[PDB]
């Protein structure tokens, strides 16, 4: 018997329960994916595999798209690439929406794959498509990725006989749009984007009770405070740097949903999250547009160099609390990190403690990757003390967001024991 439960709510489609109260950190399912691909952004730079950033990554021969970190990688990935290989090889110098290439694997592994473990309490069958929800501008779109998708699988799908029994690709599309977990890197970057049906069954809260993490792209889903029996079990579907206003327009235009929570009730936290003058942090979220889509793509002296535009200005400067300010403190530390500039890394990220106490409450493993960021900064510049106490902090958190099943744990660890050295008595 499982400590969870799928159940029937009142106003929100199929959820997922308790059975018994649940503590934090409790580890309630954990999945590979059904499909997943390397997101738009990752391409070329992640392995199409395991998610992992290399200095060398070697293309498939047959499409030279799909690119690996090793023989074990293009060898464990094959089954599940060998049919969208040349379909790839054909659109490019093109390549499809992520969707598309996602929806592709899906059509495959249904077909052609063993039944999967991550569908174990829900399948894809099962997913919410929102059918009768969706706006006019909507369905356009899922028409166009439906053109798309016939055109992408024309090699290896002409008829019914390659899709799955009475399969609606327009449906299948609507599903990928509200059922799509967006894939993080141990460094919380997105690499990837795939389908975990069992996952699908939690709703959504502002203020969650669980949290989800990646490694690689296997995902844990864990308790993050304790859980009375029979309580409905819910993630934050979004980023948690967003005004209710933002949060409200991402919850409709993907979710097809209203929220209720008492968070979007009370409008928790927009007025300090939009604190500073105006012209200053308007100009700084429209600039955040280019930052946001130059780090997608990994192209961190670019990144800096905008972020470093804005932090450093010579004109007027926003509170680390704004939200946008914010933003560009973590893409620019981030950047830092990635480009060896660790003393100016450190600047930004630890700029970014006490905001991220206050818009990451309780234990987000968000947060726990950046004060975790942080310690290291700090450990490796001798800065010992500093470095125990977020050392420490990190592992408060991430005990309970990542837990032992998750291998940063470890590496977490072993900073705890080398700092350790150099403060004990
Ligand atoms: C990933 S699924 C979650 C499981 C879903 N309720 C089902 O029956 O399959 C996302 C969909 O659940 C509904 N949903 C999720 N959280 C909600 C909430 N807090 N309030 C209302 N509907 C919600 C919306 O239909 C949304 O598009
Ligand atoms: O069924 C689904 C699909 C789905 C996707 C996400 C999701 O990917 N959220 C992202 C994660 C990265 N930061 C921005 C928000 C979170 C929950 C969820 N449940
Ligand atoms: O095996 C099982 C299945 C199961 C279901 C539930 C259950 O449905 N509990 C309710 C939900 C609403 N509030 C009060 C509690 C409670 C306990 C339990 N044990
Ligand atoms: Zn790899
Ligand atoms: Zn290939
Ligand atoms: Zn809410």
């Amino acid at each position: 018997p499982l400590k969870v439960e799928k159940f029937a709510t009142a106003n929100r489609g199929n959820g997922l329960r308790a059975v018994t109260p649940l503590r934090p950190g409790e580890l309630l399912f954990r999945s590979d994916p059904l499909a997943y691909t390397v997101c738009k952004g990752s391409r070329g730079v992640v392995c199409d595999r395991c998610l992992l950033g290399k200095e060398k990554l070697m293309r498939c021969s047959q499409c030279r798209v799909a690119k690996y970190c090793s023989a074990k990688c293009q060898k464990k990935a094959w089954p599940d690439h060998k049919r969208e290989c040349k379909c790839l090889k054909s659109c490019k110098p093109r390549y499809p929406p992520d969707s598309v290439r996602l929806l592709g694997r899906v059509v495959f592994k249904l077909m052609d794959g063993a039944p999967s473990e991550s569908e174990k309490l829900y399948s894809f069958y099962d997913l919410e498509s929102n059918i009768n929800k969706l706006t006019e501008d909507k369905k356009e779109g899922l028409r166009q990725l439906v053109m798309t998708f016939q055109h992408f699988m024309r090699e290896e799908i002409q008829d019914a006989s390659q899709l799955p029994p009475a399969f609606d690709l327009f449906e299948a599309f609507a599903k990928v749009i509200c059922n799509s977990f967006t894939i993080c890197n141990a460094e919380m970057q997105e690499v990837g984007v795939g389908l975990y049906p069992s996952i699908s069954l939690l709703n959504h809260s502002c203020d969650p009770n669980c949290s989800i993490v990646f490694n690689g792209p296997h995902l844990l889903l864990r308790a993050v405070r304790d859980i009375e029996v029979g309580e409905e079990l819910t993630i934050c579907y979004l980023d948690m740097l967003m005004t209710s206003e933002e949060r409200r327009k991402q919850l409709r235009d993907q979710y097809c949903f209203e929220c209720d929570c008492f968070r979007c009730q009370t409008q928790d936290k927009d007025a300090d999250m939009l604190t500073g003058d105006e012209q200053v942090w308007k100009e700084v979220q429209e600039s955040l547009k280019k930052i946001e889509e130059l780090k997608a793509h990994w192209k961190w002296e670019q990144v800096l160099a905008m972020c470093q535009a804005i932090i450093s200005s010579n004109s007027e400067r926003l509170p680390d609390i704004n939200i946008y300010q914010l933003k560009v403190l973590d893409c620019a530390m981030d950047a830092c990190i990635n480009l060896g500039l660790l003393e100016e890394a450190l600047f930004y990220g630890t700029r970014t403690m006490e905001p991220y106490r206050i818009f990451f409450p309780g234990s987000h493993p968000v947060r726990g990757v950046q004060v975790m960021k942080v310690g290291k900064l700090q450990l490796h510049q001798g800065m010992f003390p500093q470095a125990m106490k977020n050392l420490r902090l990190a592992f408060d958190i991430m005990r309970v967001t990542h837990g032992r099943e998750h291998s940063l744990i470890e590496d977490l660890i072993l900073l705890l024991e080398e700092c350790d050295a150099n403060i004990r008595a």
